[PDB]
């Protein structure tokens, strides 16, 4: 169990630690660390919740529904916090393509992968800091999809992150 704390994930922003910058986020208010589903689950319109019971409110998609972190193109530091550390296979990062539609359900086919970090089947620390590159054809509102793949289970944790690139 874990979440992306910086830039705050959509679920994390639903919690008091995230400043309640998103309202009406279901289970994300209290347990943004709990978005666990099998690896390679990418159901259109169910990316933010990973299809998990109680996280449905996260799946709403409009241009103005969610709080964004202002970022630039180029390097971006990602910080995860793990409430329960697990042996790790992988960390994968995706971002919406230039020209995507922020008022349509999220579809992984409309993202590019932009980073992939091998977990080496080791147990990470409670705070994990990584740096990924935001491509320079992205401007304005985008969604980063951060995926922590567990080493000793068939599952992953899924973190949609709303950013405003300027
Ligand atoms: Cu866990």
């Amino acid at each position: 169990h874990g979440y992306v704390a910086s830039p705050g994930s959509r679920a994390f922003f639903g919690s008091s630690a995230g400043g309640n910058l998103n309202t009406n986020v279901g289970r994300a208010q209290w347990e943004p660390q709990s978005i666990e589903a099998p690896k390679n689950t990418f159901i259109t319109g169910k990316l933010a919740s990973a299809g998990v019971s109680g996280f449905e409110p996260l799946d709403e998609q409009t241009a103005t529904r969610w709080h964004k972190t202002n970022i630039t193109t180029g390097p971006l530091d990602i910080t995860w916090n793990l409430t329960a550390q697990h042996r790790t296979a992988s960390w994968d990062y995706y971002i919406t393509k230039n020209g995507w539609n922020p008022n349509q359900p999220l579809d992984i086919k409309n993202f590019d992968k932009i980073a992939s970090i091998d977990g080496k089947q080791e147990v990470p620390n409670k705070v994990v800091k990584q740096t990924i590159n935001i491509p320079t054809d992205r401007k304005g509102y985008h969604v980063i999809y951060a995926v922590w793949g567990i080493g000793d289970t068939v599952n992953a944790f899924y973190q949609a992150i709303d950013v405003n690139i300027q």
